[PDB]
């Protein structure tokens, strides 16, 4: 539950009640896509498909 | 209504009651199909369709 206090003396306000989720480190994964090595496309067929 | 008589004396029978439809003449009509005069089929396209 979020609460808040305003300090008239210093023209400031503090909002309390929050929970942390701090990124402290890193995890690295390797994502791969298997590719087909193809050069040539041998076909003289002029079909639309 | 079809009727029939058998003659024992001459081993024969006659079937009566029929109505005629005799072809006596001919009527001649000319049926036509409009054709497209085409020779060439100019197209090097090797498409399946």
């Amino acid at each position: 539950n979020i609460t808040e206090e305003f300090y008239q003396s210093t023209c400031s306000a503090v909002s309390k009640g929050y929970l942390s989720a701090l990124r402290t480190g890193w995890y690295t994964s390797v994502i791969t896509i298997e590719l087909s090595n193809i050069k040539k496309i041998k076909c003289n067929g002029t079909d639309a498909k």
